[PDB]
DNA sequence: AAAAATGCGAT
DNA sequence: CTAGATCGCATTTTT
DNA sequence: AAAAATGCGAT
DNA sequence: CTAGATCGCATTTTT
């Protein structure tokens, strides 16, 4: 779209290698991010260090928008890179100015926030209403419908650790591994290492 | 603020008695709400009918904003009145027009969405990281810091059923009642019926 | 060759 | 009862 | 006088 | 093991 090259034209483009940190929880927020290319993960932590992924984010997504509305706000979560990234970055102070010339970009953001709120809420009912099995099941399903999913003769093929599915459904990596074995025991999937074939 | 009487001036003011439904899950969303007075509850459901409160909302809060950004969107949750209410209502079609004359009101909304996303996320870690006891504890604490909380000689006094705390922390009313007894067993609170004194 | 991820499995 | 978290390391799977 | 909310407590 | 969900109704607490 037209207003994109414009917005982009006023941003600092930065790169972040996979596994790195773009945003740190608790720090003063003054910057806005826009993923130009790559995937990141939004995570929160417990006192011990156990992580909980709240979302994944991709091209076309803004990051660090939450601290843009109320003075002296802190980052609400850690944001780490899943792959290599190319993020457009801009100063809140700056951004505020762009949306005056054109509030339409502010709209584009608010929409995202709306979608985000929808899914988080959806994620709340999930933790409240489904048991691990169901949560893992719904996850392999979502994962398989993703574009980065590999096409395989018996269904779709994904790659991910028991550990990370655990940080997604909110359980222990041990519980994942066991539910996994059961889902295979029931001929629903077929896992070998990080590779899981979700049968169709 | 000035832009308020303005926005308000273009809304239909409606009243809703306590226990009633302002928004129904799954229906076509075309209206925006603004709580002028009163408290509501945002809830989602499981196939059985068990409810899960995602939030409470008060004066100064917008409701039904999520379906305002993408064409043909459906309400994401039920919104029910906790008390009697006076809600300002307006057509999305209309609203869209007000934020052109003044995108500043759109800002006010987006902020709310930001805060909402923060707390829901906070609520996700809670379900993932805390056990019922801890969740109930954090809840009586929050409830007691609320303005509608009654001031009592030994601390703060709140009124609420075991059933509803359950729909808040996401557990069975039976589990609430038992944790309650334990918290009293430990001289932390003192419950008699819907009344609970959270000792200070 | 390492660093990460796993599973044990009886509590 | 039913569903999950633990634990310290050696064994196995991935960068 | 009802309608709602509770607790049983052994599984 | 530790933490929670169940179940059908009579008893108790609230509108
Ligand atoms: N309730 C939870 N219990 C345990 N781990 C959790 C929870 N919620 C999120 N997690 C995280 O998810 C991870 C799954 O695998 P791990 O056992 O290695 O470590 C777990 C934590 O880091
Ligand atoms: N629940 C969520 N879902 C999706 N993205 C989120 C969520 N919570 C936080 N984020 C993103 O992660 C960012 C962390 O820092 P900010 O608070 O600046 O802004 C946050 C959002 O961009
Ligand atoms: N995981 C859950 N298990 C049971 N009830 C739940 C859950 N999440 C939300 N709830 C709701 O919270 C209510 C608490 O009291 P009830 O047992 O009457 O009914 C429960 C459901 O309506
Ligand atoms: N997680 C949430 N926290 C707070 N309010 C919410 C949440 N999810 C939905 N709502 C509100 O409830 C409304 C239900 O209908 P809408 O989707 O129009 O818009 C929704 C929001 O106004």
């Amino acid at each position: 779209d037209p207003t994109l090259e414009w917005f982009l034209s006023h941003c600092h483009i930065h790169k972040y290698p996979s596994k790195s940190t773009l945003i740190h929880q608790g720090e003063k927020a003054e910057t806005l991010y826009y993923i130009v290319k790559g995937s990141v993960a939004v995570l929160i932590k417990d006192e011990e260090g156990k992580e909980m992924i709240l979302s994944y984010l991709n091209q076309g997504d803004f990051i660090g928008e939450l601290g843009l509305f109320e003075e002296g706000q802190e980052r609400s979560a850690w944001v780490r890179a899943k792959t290599a990234c190319e993020v457009a970055e801009i100063s809140y102070k700056k951004f505020r100015q762009l949306i005056q010339v054109n509030p339409d970009i502010l709209m584009r953001l608010s929409a995202q926030m709306a979608r985000r709120l929808q899914v988080t809420s959806e994620k709340v009912g999930n933790l409240a209403f489904l048991d691990v099995t169901g949560r893992i099941a719904q996850t392999l399903l979502n994962l398989a419908k993703q574009p980065d999913a590999m096409t395989h003769p018996d269904g779709m093929q994904i790659k991910i650790t028991r550990q990370e599915i655990g940080q997604i459904v909110g359980c222990s990596r041990e519980t994942v591994g066991r539910i996994l074995k059961m889902l295979e025991d029931q001929n629903l999937i077929s896992a070998h290492g990080k590779t899981i074939v979700v049968y169709g």
